[PDB]
């Protein structure tokens, strides 16, 4: 399977949902235009996005109100983080787990 993110912590409609990360330009946000749409008021309308190049998947912060945090480190606006298996990504009151192979 391609890589994915899983909702570890979130609202009841969303906890445990998995989203495949197959290509660049996938956006996490509360705007309905987002590919990873979560209805949580603490998530920015456009919060973060992914870049994919072969086996490398990175997350990019888009100037979010409540920040993008990977394993306890803040990713400042327009900066990025190369992900690895089991990393946690906190976006407001939502926390995702990154899986190098999705279930």
């Amino acid at each position: 399977m391609p890589p994915a993110i899983v909702v570890l912590i979130g609202p009841p409609g969303y906890v445990g949902k998995q989203y495949p990360i197959t290509a660049s330009d996938i956006v996490i946000g509360r705007s309905v235009e987002s590919q990873v749409y979560i209805d949580d008021k603490s998530l920015s309308r456009s919060h973060a996005k992914f870049a994919v190049n072969g086996s490398e998947v990175s997350v990019i912060d888009l100037g979010s109100t409540n920040k993008t945090i990977v394993n306890g480190q803040v990713i400042p606006p327009l900066a990025s983080c190369l992900l690895k298996n089991n990393d946690q990504i906190k976006t407001g009151n939502v926390i995702f787990k990154f899986l190098e192979k999705g279930s």
